[PDB]
């Protein structure tokens, strides 16, 4: 189990031994056996190195090149360029587990990413083995943006061959030139629209543990995908939506404002003024419905792991939220109950605040959002912890001093709590034996948390926004990126024609000698350097 | 309205002044509320002179920078949240605060440290307007205003070496006049 | 056009060629490809050959185009906006590291 079906191939590789190597190649050994080691495999809880699990992985892992090019284009035995290991991963999706974007290693996969490919071509034409999948079903080019392995995306976005008969693996070609200007076109293929994993839909669907998921979508190709899909047809959705919402929250502030204060619902109707606060009524009703269904239509649609439904996805449940308020004030209302009134002010408080939403669309508010959330998120649960602990111990102590109104708890919680928002009293109660007793507790608290604990988070925030300015500007994009992929998908859902991004246009011709189509993005990019 | 915004603001003085002439032969007493808005509007159009002195002028320039960055968006979020929790609260509040402008300045009050908490008992369910009026003033005291600080420091920072060229540019403005 | 293709692709001994042929040096080709036009893609360089080798750093072909015999351009001609030689320089200029010097 630990290294079960290991052969001795693997050992002569491992050396680093052109003359090994050759040797055993020569003498029959088999290339294609696989040693299906723990040690072997990912095995995140144990140490180990994983390299593909196949001989012909290992040379390509470890910059063997010349071994590489010997196990393929020799004639003796061939190894299989095509094999999938148990777990399925080719040799090109091994080729990314291997990369962790670090300074050297980027350099070192891609260079030899391209020379397999382009041997691949030399050799099988016809083949294509960037559509390979694993047994999860996922392409080296989507497995290496699901994993964050940014530098290996790049290239393979952008990837331009200047050779002949290899620029039909290209994804990037080149339109026309000019004197500072030149025209280049992008495949666009299985980005934006696909069978099951889109290079959109997996960068911008994670569970937020991905090391690098803000910058994978500054890569040249996609910034520009998304900007052109909100500047044709979703912005001018979203302002509808906003101007919908804030009609709908109007009415229902109209509707309660006017409720009547007579005993026992529901009450009857009469004049002209409770046909209208009715009408009202029905469509706050109406309104409660459709979030209701929308909650539920989300969490099939998308299943979170209940890791990324609180620390991302979070307003989905606060719309769930006050939909479920709107109801539990219906329920109530028809049972002659006057709790309705609780529950539907708790619904036009949570109505109210998640107008919040509609920061994302416009950048300043969006980066003020998400700034927002980073000082909520990393200083005031601390600062709670600590505040809480005083505010009781000290509470506590000052009512079992007080004898015999504030000799409740309750009471003296808030009278302490009123020092934090400048009314403090400091003598609002006199029923007590020792007097010094009383001041020399009001006063320590008052150092402890007004003077030292107050100021010092004002402190704590500045800090906060230092560090977090610069990138801002890239989470909020994240944010966006998410409205657009869930516009396309709710409003259009019948044709998905309308909101097509580039053009069918010619670039080249098939190694076999057709016409290949792809669906391009023209890009313009100017240089006065490197005439 | 971008630049050269005090051209306007003296302009819009004068124009409260024939006004409160107009109203004033007119046997009228809002000429009264007509000129105080222009005695109020002409004592603060005295900043305009801080251009002429290097330090003043590199003063305002900082307070104009930051009343363009910070306040609006600041104002935004402040006035979403005071009346949401206003609508709610004097929705709560039975049969005197039963207005929605009286129970609007209750709560701006927490904001000047003038927070009452008790303002009010004419309601039923008690447990429910403490609960509403502590969410608001965590919200927005602690952490909101604390927040408009933090943000101001980040805005002096990258504008201070600058702000020297920007007084230049308003004073040569003025040599050309 | 043809002078303005084959200044565009710096190649000195091709210009020399038409040059010499008596093609029209003050012939301008008023595209709107050429002209600013911000909401579209495209390059200005002055609407005129003699600005061409000058945005392009053709210093040998602008001293062929005046100190010669066959056909010496006009130092002084305006476009039908009327910038010169000397105005769509500047136009060309984006402050940028390089391009100043
Ligand atoms: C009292 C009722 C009626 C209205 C109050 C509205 C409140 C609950 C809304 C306003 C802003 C919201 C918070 C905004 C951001 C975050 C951080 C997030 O990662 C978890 C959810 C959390 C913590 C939200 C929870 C609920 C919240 C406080
Ligand atoms: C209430 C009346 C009587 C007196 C109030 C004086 C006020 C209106 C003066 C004092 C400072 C002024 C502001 C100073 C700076 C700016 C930023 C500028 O780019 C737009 C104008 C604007 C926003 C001014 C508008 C009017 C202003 C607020
Ligand atoms: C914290 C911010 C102010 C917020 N608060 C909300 C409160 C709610 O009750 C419901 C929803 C939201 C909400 O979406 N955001 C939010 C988050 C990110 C971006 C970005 N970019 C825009 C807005
Ligand atoms: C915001 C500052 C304080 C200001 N406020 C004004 C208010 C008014 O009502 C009228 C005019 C002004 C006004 O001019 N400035 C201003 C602007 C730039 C410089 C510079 N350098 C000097 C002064």
């Amino acid at each position: 189990s630990y290294y079960k079906g290991q052969t001795a191939l693997h050992i002569a590789i491992e050396r680093r031994n052109m003359a090994l190597v050759t040797l055993l190649v020569e003498n029959g050994a088999d290339v294609q056996a696989a040693a299906h080691g723990d040690f072997f495999k990912k095995t995140k809880g144990r140490p180990g190195f994983y390299f593909g699990e196949l001989p012909l992985s290992l040379a390509a892992c470890t910059n063997q090149l010349g071994i590489v090019k010997f196990l393929l284009q020799n004639s003796w035995q061939t190894a299989d360029i095509s094999a999938r290991d148990s777990v399925g991963n080719t040799v090109l999706h091994a080729l990314v587990e291997v990369a962790d974007n670090t300074a050297d290693n980027t350099k070192f996969v891609t260079s030899m990413y391209n020379e397999i490919l382009m041997l691949g071509a030399k050799l099988h034409p016809t083949l294509k083995l960037e559509e390979l999948t694993n047994k999860k079903g996922m392409t080296p080019l989507a497995l290496a943006a699901g994993t964050g392995k940014i530098g290996v995306l790049a290239y393979i976005l952008q990837r331009e061959i200047q050779e002949p008969e290899c620029r039909h693996l290209s994804r990037k070609f080149t339109e026309w030139a000019y004197g500072p200007v030149h025209s280049s076109l992008y495949d666009l293929s299985c980005i934006d629209t696909c069978e099951k994993n889109s290079v959109l839909e997996v960068i911008a669907y994670s569970s937020s543990e991905t090391p690098n998921r803000h910058d994978m979508l500054l890569v040249e190709p996609l910034n520009r995908l998304l900007q052109d899909k909100w500047d044709r047809f979703v912005k001018r959705i979203f302002y509808f939506n906003f101007l919908v919402y804030c009609l709908y929250m109007i009415i229902f502030t109209m509707a309660a404002y006017y409720r009547p204060v007579d005993g026992l619902p529901p009450f009857k109707m009469e004049k002209t003024g409770d046909y209208f606060r009715v009408t009202g009524e029905i469509l706050s009703v109406l309104g409660g419905v459709y979030f209701f269904f929308r909650g539920i239509q989300y969490f099939l649609q998308r299943r979170p792991s209940m890791k990324t439904l609180f620390v991302d996805s979070y307003s989905e449940m606060l719309f769930f939220l006050q939909s479920l308020f709107m109801l539990a004030t219906v329920v109530l209302y028809f049972s002659h109950l006057k709790e309705y009134v609780a529950s539907m002010v708790f619904s036009l408080a949570l109505g109210w605040t998640n107008m919040l939403y509609y920061t994302r669309g416009f950048q300043q508010m969006g980066i003020y959002a998400v700034m927002i959330e980073k000082m909520i998120l990393r200083d005031l649960c601390r600062f709670m912890f600590v505040y809480i602990v005083f505010l009781f111990g000290f509470s506590t102590a000052v009512v079992t001093l007080i004898e015999d109104s504030y000799n409740s708890l309750y009471s003296t919680c808030l009278e302490l709590f009123k020092f934090t928002i400048g009314m403090g009293d400091l003598e609002f109660t006199e029923n007590y034996d020792f007097k010094a007793v009383f001041i020399i507790l009001l006063l320590a608290y008052v150092i402890l948390t007004y003077i030292l604990l107050l100021n010092m988070l004002i402190a704590l925030m500045g800090e906060t926004v230092n560090k977090i300015a610069q990138e801002s500007k890239n989470i909020w994009k994240l944010q966006r990126a998410i409205t657009i992929l869930d516009t396309e998908k709710s409003f259009l859902k019948c044709m998905r024609k309308a909101f097509r991004s580039g053009k069918l246009l010619q670039v080249g011709y098939t190694p076999d000698g057709k016409d290949d189509y792809r669906w391009c993005f023209r890009v313009d990019e100017v240089n006065w350097t490197t005439w």
